[PDB]
């Protein structure tokens, strides 16, 4: 299958996933020349993010990232349709170059990036059906930098020990996913783009929050060193690192901002 | 018929040109995490760069860039073989976004980039042979920023309305090519990489000078509006703009610097 390195890496995804060589590809560099304040971009409302402490949510190593399944009563309010959550996951670099966000800001990577994936549940029955359809998906992106310890991110990272290898699964008790969001969620970048992984469908409404979150140096190192892409029994193990796509060309287009200041 | 934009752009190159999806791809972002000083990287000497003004050298629009043919008596001294020149060419952006270098430094693009292409003439009889052999080619890269008018670059640019279309050829009087190089050529980045266009062979020893040169806004605009990828009779003309590849992953690779600091 597809990978982020070697022969099956991102320059080859378009052979078997043609949309990876098509229009509206993500991620992109967010830089001042292409930003345009749009007073119409009002705050999102995060509904059902306070997950029941009494419910468990499936965490998976899928060989590409670590993903947490989310329930479809969790949703964003504010967009043209209701977009219901389906999963969250992360992208990161490696300890020798700990700059593995997908989006960049003025050419600079952040340490990592969290994506909370939602689908248009007013139009489609599930995310897998929505993903290749018009208006199918909305992703929230949180940029992550090393700083202070983050107890909320640790509600996910304390389980990394149990999803070390591809295919492994663990259960995470519900917690308030809004705790993973940064300060001043009113401030964000917005643009139409794509999945950043195969099949790269150009069906994502992106919201990248302006302000990053922090996690400690030990948390970032844990994220970068805890997982493998490969199955446990693989005689040639591969660490799960550098699981981000390079930025894409983005020309004659704008990213709209909810902030002018 | 590869291009820099649209269906046949760079995410699709690897469909026809397998090395574009292979190892050792160029260009790259030059940033601190991947740099290491190497005291062995001693100064290059540029020999036979002062081309006779009474001779002329062929300028050709090859559908992807503009190239100036260079004589094989022009060479670099200081590498492990003699590398003789074959051609130079440029990469650039567009009038509304004059940010088209290939290499970036700490996430920033420069306005344009000059490549002076050499081949190992000790080992091979011509650059096309050398180009499919490891370390067969050595390319010098000069980063170009918007700044003062540059008379020396204008010795090339003044001939562009004469090679606007694919297949057209002009003659440029000899001049001193060293005038295209920046200050303190002793300061450079060195790494093993590839051609930045199809067929992307991983056969280039790159030298990117630390210091940029300047050309004016007017020179950039001329460059960015002069040229077409297509023939003069093509009913579907395409402007030669934005002819730079995105930066490539470079992990496990290190870039060696002839400067500490
Ligand atoms: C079918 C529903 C989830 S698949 C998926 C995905 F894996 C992503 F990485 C992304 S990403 N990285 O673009 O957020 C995504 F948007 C997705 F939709
Ligand atoms: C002998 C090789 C002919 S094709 C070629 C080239 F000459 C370059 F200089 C480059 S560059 N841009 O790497 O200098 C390139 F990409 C090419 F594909
Ligand atoms: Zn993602
Ligand atoms: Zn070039």
């Amino acid at each position: 299958k597809w990978t982020y390195f070697g022969p099956d890496g991102e320059n080859s995804w378009s052979k078997k996933y043609p949309s990876c060589g098509g229009l509206l590809q993500s991620p992109i560099d967010l830089h001042s020349d292409i930003l345009q304040y749009d007073a119409s971009l009002t705050p999102l409302e995060f509904q059902g993010y306070n997950l029941s402490a009494n419910k468990q949510f499936l965490l998976t190593n899928n060989g590409h990232s670590v993903k947490l399944n989310l329930p479809s009563d969790m949703h964003i309010q504010g967009l043209q349709s209701r977009y219901s959550a389906t999963q969250l996951h992360l992208h990161w670099g490696n300890p020798n170059d700990p700059h593995g966000s997908e989006h960049t800001v003025s050419g600079q990577h952040f340490a990592a990036e969290l994506h909370i994936v939602h689908y248009n549940s007013d139009l489609y029955p599930d995310a897998s059906t929505a993903s290749n359809k018009s208006e199918g998906l909305a992703v929230l992106a949180v940029l992550i930098e090393m700083g202070s310890f983050n107890p909320s991110y640790d509600k996910i990272f304390s389980h990394l020990q149990h999803v070390k290898y591809k295919g492994q699964e663990a259960f995470v008790p519900g917690f308030n996913i809004e705790e993973l969001l940064p300060e001043r969620t009113a401030e964000y970048y917005r643009y139409r783009g794509s999945l950043t992984t195969p099949p790269c469908n150009p069906t994502v409404l992106w919201t990248v929050f302006r302000n990053p979150v922090q996690i400690s140096q030990e948390q970032l190192l844990a994220l970068e060193t805890a997982l493998y892409c490969t199955h446990m029994d693989d005689p040639s193990p591969r660490e799960m690192i550098n699981n981000f796509r390079q930025v894409q060309k983005f020309d004659e287009r704008l990213v709209y901002t909810s902030f002018s200041q």
